[PDB]
C-alpha cells in the first residue's frame, strides 16, 4: 500500500523473456571481460547518442573520473562546475589532483548559471563540466560559446539524462566527452554497477581503453598507472536489451511529468521546468517548497515515500570543506533546502499519480 | 581439438542449475546494490578464510588500492613488494601517493626474497605487500617478524591463492588485511569483476565500507574522497554458490599438479615446487626452460594454449621506468625470461595432461 520511490520488481515482469535469454547466452558463451556483448553496445549506445566511440567503465563515478585523467587534466589545473550535484561530478576533479571552481545553479532549471562561468575562468582552467542534472539540459550554447573562446575542454555529466537532447542534439554528443552512468535506478539501468564514456576522439578513445585496462594497451605493457574499471558482459547485454525500451520508457516519465504539472502547476509547489532548447527525461521530479520537510512528512504519512537530491550541496561537505577554494553559492544553497523527489520512474500506476497529487492537494488545504 | 588454458564454459556446465537458480533469486528482489548477497557472501568468505569481516569491493585491483588507502599509506610512505606480480599489485601503492621499494624472489616458489626486505627499510616505510604468487603462500613467518619487529603493515596479496595454506592458516588471514580477485579466471571466479578485502580490524572494515561508496558513510553525506567500488548482488550470489566447490576445485587443481609432476619432473623443465609450510592450490602451474619462446610456439602447434605470467617485470615497465627504478633484481630478471603457466583448472582431463606431456617430449627430443 506503500508508494516507494522506485520499485525495479516491476520492470524486470515486463521484460523478463528477453533479459533471461540475454544472460543465458553470456554464461553459455563462458566469455564475462571485454568480449563482443560490450563490443555491441558501445557501438549502439555510442550510435544512440550521436557520437563516434563508446567505452564501457565500472561505472558513472568511473567515466567522470577517467574522462578527466585522459584529458590530461591533474595538479595545479581547475575545473569549473557546480555544487548543486552528485558527489561523483567533483570527486572526479578532486581525485585526479585537480581543483573545482564552483558556480552558482540557475534556481528554474537547477542547472549552471551559465552568465557567472566567465568570471571564474583563470590560467589554471582547462574544462568546465556542466551537470544535466534531473534530466534537463544544461545550457549548452552559452557553455560551447565560452569553452571555444578559452579554448577549455567540455565535459559532459550526463548521468542523470539519458536521452535528453539540447536543441534535438541528444547530450553527451556535444562536448569532448559525455558521460553516463548505468546504476540501477538510471533512466536507463544496468542490474549491477555499469557507465560508458562517449567521445567523437579516437586518440582519447583509445587511451580509456587503456586506462579502464590496469594502464595495459597490448598484452604483457604497463605503459601508465591506470584502473581496473570495464563494464561487466552480462551488464553490457543486459543493457543492449533495455537501451530498445528507453525512448518509450522516457516517454513514459514524460507523461508523468505532464500529469504531476496538470494537479501541482496551480499549488504553491514550483514544478519543474522545461525550457523552449530542452527535451526534459525526468530522471527525478523535484519540486521547490518553503516548507519542504513538513510536506515529505505529510507525503509519509500518506504512504509515499520521497527523497531530496541533494539536501548537503558539495561545497558544505566534510570531504571538500579543507582542500576547496573560498566560494559563495547562495541559489544553491537556498535551493538545496527547498527541493524534494517525488516518484517518478515508467511504471508508476494511475493509482499512485492522483494518490500522491490528492496528498499534496489536502496538505496544501490544511496548512492554509 | 584445442586444450584451451582455461575452460569457463565446462565450469558452468557442472552447476548450472545452482547457478541460474541464484541469479533468478536476484532479479526477481530487484535489488542490485549493497544487498542481502553481499551481506551474505562477505560473512561466508571471511569465515572461510578465518577473519572477523569481509568488505566486497569491484576488484582485486580495488581490494589492494583501497587496503592501502584504509591503512593512510600515502604521500611520503614506502611499501616494500615484488616486481615479479601482477601490474594492480604495484599499482595499489602508486595511485595512493606512495612509493614502491622492490625486492627479488627465491627462484623456487617465486615469492619475495624475505632475507632482502630488511636492507630496505627507512623512516618512510610503513608496509610490506608480499604476493602469494601462482597460488604458494610466501614466507609469512619471516614476514610477520620483520613486520613486528619494524612496526610494519603486512597487506596480503592473495588474489592468486584462494585456499591456499601457509603452516595450516589459510592466506589472507595472516597480515592486517587480506586482498583477493573473483576476477573470472581466478580460483574462486565470477561472472565479471569482482573482489574482497578480509580483516579483524573492525575500524578498517568500517572505513573500507565507506570508501568503496562514493565515500559515504551515511546516506546524505560525503566524510572523505572514496570511489564506487562494490561487488554486485548477481556476482555476490553466483560466489556464495561457488564458494561451496572451492576445496574440492582446489583439489582437482593439486591432483592436476601432481600428474604434471610425474611427467615433467624429472625432464628439462623446472617444476613447480610445494614448500613443507604450504598447500598450494596451482591458480597457475609454471615451468621453467631456457627456451620458453620455442617451447609455446611448438605447444601450440600441438594445438596447446599456454601465457606467460609475466614477461615484464613491475621494474622494467613504462609505467615505472619513468620513475627512477634502476633497481637490479637478478632472479626477477632471469625467471621473468625462462617462465611459461601450462594449463591448469580444475577440469583438465588425465588424458590431456598426457596429451602436453607428449607435445613437451617430443619437442625435447627435437631440441637435443
Ligand atoms: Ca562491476
Amino acid at each position: 500500500d506503500m508508494i516507494p520511490f522506485v520499485d525495479l520488481k516491476r520492470e524486470y515482469q515486463e521484460i523478463k523473456e528477453e533479459i533471461d535469454q540475454a544472460i543465458q547466452r553470456v554464461l553459455e558463451r563462458g566469455w564475462f571481460i571485454l568480449g563482443e556483448e560490450l563490443e555491441a553496445f558501445e557501438k549502439e549506445f555510442s550510435s544512440y547518442i550521436g557520437a563516434k566511440y563508446g567505452i564501457g567503465v565500472n561505472s558513472g563515478s568511473d567515466a567522470l573520473y577517467l574522462g578527466v585523467k585522459a584529458l590530461g587534466i591533474g595538479k595545479g589545473d581547475e575545473v569549473i562546475t557546480v555544487s548543486h550535484t552528485f558527489i561523483s561530478t567533483v570527486d572526479a576533479i578532486v581525485r585526479n589532483g585537480a581543483k573545482p571552481v564552483f558556480v552558482d545553479i540557475d534556481p528554474e532549471t537547477y542547472t549552471i548559471d551559465v552568465s557567472q562561468i566567465e568570471k571564474k575562468i583563470t590560467e589554471r582552467t582547462k574544462a568546465i563540466l556542466p551537470v544535466h542534472l534531473y534530466g534537463h539540459p544544461a545550457d549548452m550554447g552559452s557553455i560551447m560559446e565560452i569553452g571555444e573562446k578559452y579554448s577549455l575542454f567540455v565535459i559532459e555529466d550526463a548521468c542523470q539524462a539519458h536521452g535528453a537532447e539540447y536543441n534535438g542534439k541528444k547530450v553527451g554528443s556535444i562536448g569532448d566527452i559525455g558521460c553516463f552512468s548505468f546504476y540501477p535506478t538510471k533512466n536507463l539501468g544496468a542490474y549491477g554497477d555499469g557507465g560508458i564514456v562517449v567521445t567523437n576522439d579516437d586518440e582519447l578513445a583509445n587511451k580509456l581503453r587503456t586506462l579502464r585496462n590496469y594502464g595495459s594497451s597490448k598484452k604483457y605493457y604497463h605503459e601508465f598507472v591506470g584502473v581496473n574499471s570495464r563494464l561487466d558482459e552480462i551488464q553490457a547485454a543486459i543493457l543492449r536489451v533495455k537501451l530498445k525500451y528507453l525512448e518509450e520508457w522516457n516517454e513514459k516519465r514524460r507523461n508523468i511529468a505532464r500529469l504531476y504539472n496538470e494537479f501541482l502547476e496551480s499549488s504553491d509547489l514550483v514544478t519543474p521546468t522545461e525550457k523552449e532548447y530542452a527535451k526534459h527525461v525526468y530522471h527525478l521530479y523535484v519540486i521547490r517548497y518553503k516548507e519542504r520537510d513538513k510536506l515529505q512528512q505529510n507525503l509519509l504519512k500518506c504512504g509515499i515515500q520521497t527523497q531530496i537530491h541533494y539536501p548537503i550541496p558539495m561545497h558544505r561537505q566534510k570531504a571538500y570543506l579543507e582542500l576547496e577554494y573560498n566560494t559563495s553559492l547562495p541559489v544553491t544553497e537556498k535551493i538545496c533546502n527547498e527541493i524534494l523527489s517525488l516518484p517518478m520512474h515508467p511504471w508508476l500506476r494511475e493509482e499512485e499519480i492522483r494518490r500522491i497529487s490528492n496528498c499534496i492537494g489536502e496538505f496544501l488545504w490544511m496548512s492554509n
